[PDB]
C-alpha cells in the first residue's frame, strides 16, 4: 500500500467512470481505505486537472491535510468504511438512471440474475437528507450493513467493494440494472422478477 | 480580457458542448461579455472550420464589426447580458432532453437537488416566440431575472454564469435534470419532488 | 465535377453517418447525382472496407458500370433525383429513432421550428413496399414532391439536399426530431405543435 | 483454420463488441468452432487483458486444456453448436435492449422487415433456467432450432452466424430491433407489425 499508486488509480477510476458515462454532472468522488483514514478525491477540481497531489488523506478523526480540501461528500465514504469493514474502495457518483430510480424512490427489485452481485436479491434506496450532512451517513450505513451498493433518494449512487475496479463494476452494472429497471417499469408495473430462491441459487454460484 | 484568449475560449466551449452531445442538430451559439458589447459565435460555420478570426464582436448598439455575420440568435445573449449583470459568458443550445421537456411546456421541478444550481427550486421554461426576435428576447430577459438557466418553449435552453466552463457545466448540469424529468414522467405524473425549505438549506450549502 | 472527388466525399459521409450514430445495424446508403446517372455506395462492402474504387455508377437507364453491384437500395434514389431535381445528394439510412416513427406509420408534426428545414411543417412517412421494389419508388417519389426528407414504413428514413453535407445534416436533424417526437409521445399524445402560421414565418425567415 | 487465426479475430469481436455498447456490464462471450471443440473467451479477463493465450479450447467431451478455464457460461455455446451445424461463431451478451425484452419474456416479431435475418419472423425468448446449468443448455438449443438468434429470459442474448463479423452483426442487428420494440411499445401496445407473407417475400430477396 503506497499512497501515490493508491493516489493514480483514483483518478485512473474517475477517468474511467467519466467513459462510461456515470460520470459528469455534479460529478462524483472516489475513495479508498488507507491507513487509519482514507485518499479521498478533492472537492472542485475536474478529474483533467487531477494528480496525485491533490488526493487527499482523512485520518480517522475526521482530520484532512491542511491545505486541502476533501470531497465535500466525504463523510459518507467514512459511513460505508465503518459499515463494510470488508470494503477497501467506494465509489459514488449521480449517474442518469440510477437517480432516477430515487427519485421514485424504489429499491431495484431480482429483475435481472446480476443483481446477486450487490450480495442479494435487491438494491436498496436510502432516504433523504443533505448532502455532507450527517443524518445523511446513517441512512447509507443502514443500507450497506447487507448490500455492497445503495441508490440515495433524490440524489444517486454509492458502491464499495474490495478494490476499486470492482467497486467501479458494482456502481456501473447497478447503473446497467437501474436502466433495465426504467426501461421496463413504463410499459409494466410491476415488472417480472425473479423468485428469491432462484437468487439463491445464484448466489450460490457466485 | 484579450479579444483572442476568449476567442479560442468559446471555440473550446462549442467543441465540448458537442463532446457531451449538447450541440449537433440546430446546434447553438456561445458568446462571452466584451468591452461595450460582447464577442459571439458566428451564424453558418460548423465548429470544425471556426477560428479566431470567425468570432463576431457586436457593440452596445447591437452593431456588429463589418464583413462577419454573427449568431442568428444574438438578440437574447444581450438580453441575458442585460438580465444578469452578474452573467460573462451564455450558452445556448437545442439539446434534445431540455427541448423536449420544453415542447411539454413545462418547468423542471426540485426533483434532484443540483437545481439550486440555477439559482432557486425550478428550471423555468419561457413562452414561445419567433428565433432572433424581439419578444423572445422579452420572454428571456424576464425569465432570467431570478434563474441562471431557462428554457426555451418549442426550442431549446440558455444558460449564464460568470464564465464559461461554469456556463457549459450548468447546461450540461440542466440536461442531465431534463432527462431524469422526463424518465420519471413517464412512469409517474407528477414525480416526486424536493420540498421549497430542502433546496433552501441546499441553496445555503452552495 | 470529378468522380473521384465525389466519390471521396460519399465515403466521409458514410463514415460521418456513423459517426453520428445513424449509421450501423441494416446500414444505409449514400449517393451523389452524377452525369446522367449517380454514383452510390455498393452494396455489401462495410464503409471501413470502401474507397473510391467501390463507389459505382449507374447511368440514366439504370444500368451500372461491369463487376461493380450498386446498393440493393438504389431505386429509391433515382426516384429521389427525379422527384426533386434540385437535390444533388441522397442520404438513406434506419436510423432507430425515425425508424420507430415509421413503425407507428406517423408523420413527425410542427413539434419544433427546425421541421421548416424539410420544407414545410411535417416530415411525412411514405407507405410500405418491399425494398428494391418500384411500388416502393413510387411511394417515395410521391413523398418527395413537396418535402426533402420522409420516412419510410418500418424501414427508416431518406433525406435529399442540394449536396452532401446539407443532405447528412438534415437526415441527422430528422433523427432529432424523431427523438422528441417519440420522448414528448411516451408522455402526453398528442404532442404541443407550432401552428401552420407560426411555421410559415419560419419559413420566410430561413 | 489457425488456431492464433481465430484467437485474434475472438478478442477483436469482443473489442468491437464493447465498441458497439453490447459488451461491458456482466459482460459477454465469444466463441468459434474449432476442430472438434470450439475456442472460446475465457472467465474473469477484461478484454483489455486478454491475448491469444488466454482463449481456451474445449474438446467435443467438453474437457478444456489444463490451467485455463474456459468462460462460465461455455455450455450454451456448445449447445449453440449441435443445434446450429452451420453455425462457427456465437457471440453472447447481456445488451441493454435486448435484456429488458428478455426481461417481459416477450418475443420480438415483425416489426421491421431486418428481422428475417434472423431466420424468420420473429427473434424468440428462451425460458430461464440458472447460468451455465444443462437444462438452460435445452432451452437454448431448442430456440435455435429453427432461428439463427434468441433472447435468454432475465438474462440476455445470444446470436450465431457462419462467421464472426455476421455473428456480430445479427447480434448488433437484434439490439437495434429490440430498441425499435422497446420504444414503440411504450407508446401502443400491440406495435404494429408486417405480415408473415411479407416476411416471406423478404426471406425471398435475402
Ligand atoms: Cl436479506
Ligand atoms: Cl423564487
Ligand atoms: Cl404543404
Ligand atoms: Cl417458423
Ligand atoms: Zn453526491
Ligand atoms: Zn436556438
Ligand atoms: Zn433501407
Ligand atoms: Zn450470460
Amino acid at each position: 500500500m503506497e499512497r501515490n499508486k493508491l493516489a493514480r488509480q483514483i483518478i485512473d477510476t474517475c477517468l474511467e467512470m467519466t467513459r462510461l458515462g456515470l460520470n459528469q454532472g455534479t460529478a462524483g468522488n472516489v475513495s479508498v481505505r488507507y491507513q487509519d483514514g482514507m485518499l479521498i478525491t478533492p472537492t472542485g477540481i475536474p478529474y483533467e486537472k487531477l494528480t496525485e497531489s491533490h488526493i487527499v488523506f482523512i485520518d480517522g478523526n475526521g482530520k484532512h491535510e491542511e491545505g486541502k480540501l476533501p470531497s465535500s461528500e466525504w463523510r459518507f465514504h467514512m459511513a460505508a468504511y465503518q459499515s463494510r469493514p470488508d470494503a477497501n474502495a467506494v465509489v459514488h457518483n449521480h449517474a442518469v438512471h440510477c437517480t432516477a430510480v430515487s427519485i421514485l424512490n424504489r429499491s431495484i427489485p431480482a429483475i435481472h440474475y446480476m443483481i446477486a452481485a450487490a450480495g442479494g436479491n435487491s438494491i436498496p434506496c436510502a432516504p433523504y437528507a443533505t448532502f455532507g450532512t450527517r443524518e445523511l451517513s446513517e441512512h447509507v450505513a443502514l443500507a450497506l450493513k447487507n448490500r455492497k451498493a445503495t441508490l440515495l433518494q433524490h440524489h444517486g449512487l454509492i458502491a464499495c467493494e474490495v478494490n476499486l475496479e470492482k467497486a467501479l463494476w458494482l456502481a456501473h452494472e447497478v447503473e446497467v440494472l437501474a436502466q433495465l429497471y426504467l426501461t421496463t417499469l413504463a410499459i409494466t408495473d410491476p415488472v417480472p422478477v425473479l423468485s428469491d430462491e432462484e437468487i439463491a441459487v445464484v448466489l450460490e454460484k457466485f
